[PDB]
């Protein structure tokens, strides 16, 4: 299944577009004049100076630098530019949810980072509301507990699997089982800039054993702290933002599956890119019929599973933001590598550190790929 | 079935790459000093200029205007925008075989465009058998006959199919049923820079009528005029260069839809460069439900259905060189569009000259994708 739902979204999506209103009250544009080099900042002034948010819903007519193009095409580019910016790390206001994710998180040391935070969390929810109000994607994704925040929706246990896997069996084993064995008690590491902290669940938590009793209170906590408690000042101010553009309860016609979709798209790899910047070692080459086995191959799969793929030879399932030319191993710039490796009776390996699939040479097409996707899996 | 053959075509391979060997008598780079902008003509220079063949064999050391990258991913560069150049009909020396089609073949009027035709043919020769020798892929597809002729097999009937569905299908009606009631003649229309000449296909041909007794040699006459008797000189000189490069009797280990693929891998479209340059009109835009199945119905098609969808929206399956922001119509530049249209009982529809699919709002993914499945079949 691809679009589960989708009857439904479809009908959520048109009842949402007929309840927007675009006031005759207004200009004809909203005008922006950037420079493809600066454009988070340059955004962020622009979009922070309107003080009737009503404005921002005239038709955009973004201008980087050219005249001659169409203007949904080129607000589609600014979108996408500025995406890139606002949930860079770099700037400190979103985060990776774990080193093998795409998925972002508020950072919680944000304010650390930028004593004008807040201003920037309404500025991205501001950017957010005006890409659905125009109907334009955002490009990232944040983990699922960001939707269900947005939307009013308590964050639980299972909302924890699809960030971090590991952790969430280790919550679930707990639910489900006598956790005395496990000697835990109600305090957590937390690291803020490269330094850790242990702290308390609970008042005197650290003194506090999880048992039986009270086990479910200590794995609430934990996703409390883990998703909820540190980030509500910048959840707010994004909600702000957001809803100068779109009235919450709009929005909350969506669950957070619909609303991933509508603010998101669908995740990918782009193969074409991957292809044109890939290294071949050992005896492979472009031509060989292993190497266009393999590319046949990557095309048939699923989205989820090339993601798989990626993480599978690169130990993370992201993508540069510059795309493959700017793939980093361990020890700085590496190309995503597929060296002739093993006998043909072996699965693939990989050796994370290099980007590099080790690549047996199988006999048939049919082998590579059954071979490929069990390896992935 | 994706690649029928495979278990053959490695054995092959492994064959051939035993038996091609590289030379311990050469220097150890062969070098070239290129700018992208020229890439055609100081190619010619610098690969014409060598006398002794062997040397090209030489690990190839190309630098462009930079020197901190991969040799091998250069030469892939090199290989990638020179196919581009050397089969650009600009030139005169390919054309594309029909509008709808990518398929190039040798221009029969090339000693018109250039009286050098025949120097720049080996050149060719010589970088594709170059192309071959250090395993790269060129970027671009011949016709089918054309690698039969690479292989010195006779061009037939069947031949013609995938080139001229309609045409094929014509003289196949021919072959089969009695053809005096289409009064034809031994004799066929030749158009040479937008002006027609009627040439004989046999001696006095324009008088000769065909029958049931003559009908084999008149679609014989047909075939070797349309693919064969026109380009001979030109084959002649593309294989005097790739025979520098490899013994005609190693390529010849072979078939012609091995030949190919060995030469030319696989064709598809780019689906993120196509996503990234389409336009949405009457109600439609990137994060609309139908847009987004839309582009997954398109990503999980396989290529030759992508291809299929391409001719049925813009007339062609062919893709701009630059690729699809350099999208042209009847009128000049147009980018793909997906308009509104229609009520979700009827299939898509296409207007050509503009690019534009015709789309009804359908009400769920899997409607969208086998109405669209069914409109491009
Ligand atoms: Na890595
Ligand atoms: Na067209």
């Amino acid at each position: 299944l691809y679009f589960q739902g989708s009857r439904e979204f479809k009908q959520k999506y048109d009842y949402f577009r007929k309840k927007l209103k675009k006031p005759a009250d207004i200009p004809n544009r909203f005008e922006m004049k950037l420079h493809r080099n600066n454009i988070f900042e340059e955004s962020y002034r622009r979009i922070m100076s309107v003080k009737r948010p009503d404005v921002l819903k005239a038709r955009l007519w973004i201008e980087f630098e050219e005249k001659g193009l169409d203007y949904g095409g080129v607000a589609r580019e600014w979108f996408f530019l500025l995406s890139k910016e606002m949930f860079n790390p770099y700037y400190g206001l979103f985060e990776y949810s774990a080193t093998d994710n795409y998925t972002l998180q508020i950072n919680p040391n944000s304010g650390l980072c930028n004593e004008d935070h807040l201003s920037y969390f309404t500025f991205i929810g501001r950017v957010a509301g005006l890409a659905v109000f125009h109907g334009k994607l955002l490009d990232g994704f944040f983990i699922r507990p960001f939707y269900k925040m947005m939307l009013g929706k308590q964050i639980t246990l299972n909302d924890m699997e699809s960030v971090d896997s590991e952790y969430y069996n280790s919550l679930k084993w707990i639910l489900e089982n006598d956790p005395t064995e496990l000697d835990l008690m109600f305090c957590i590491d937390e690291e803020n800039f490269g330094q850790t902290y242990q702290v308390d669940l609970k008042p005197n938590g650290s003194e506090i054993m999880v048992t039986n009793e009270n086990k479910r209170e200590y794995i609430d906590l934990v996703i409390q702290w883990r998703f909820v408690n540190r980030v509500q000042k910048q959840m707010n101010a994004f909600l702000e933002g957001f809803t100068e553009l779109l009235p919450i309860d709009l929005i909350k016609i969506f669950d957070e599956n619909e609303l991933e979709l509508l603010m998101c798209g669908l995740g990918d790899v782009d193969v074409n890119d991957w292809r044109q910047h890939s290294i071949y070692k050992n005896g492979y080459c472009p031509n060989h019929p292993v190497i266009q086995w393999f590319w046949k191959a990557v095309l048939l799969m699923d989205a989820e599973k090339r993601i798989r793929l990626l993480q599978f030879v690169t130990g993370t399932s992201r993508v540069p933001m510059n795309g493959f030319a700017e793939l980093y191993g361990s020890n700085g710039p590496q190309l995503f590598t597929i060296e002739q490796w093993g006998s043909p009776e072996k699965l693939p390996r990989a050796h994370t550190c290099f980007n590099r699939l080790d690549l047996p040479p199988y006999e048939t097409f049919e082998d590579l790929r059954e071979k490929l996707l069990m390896a992935v899996e």
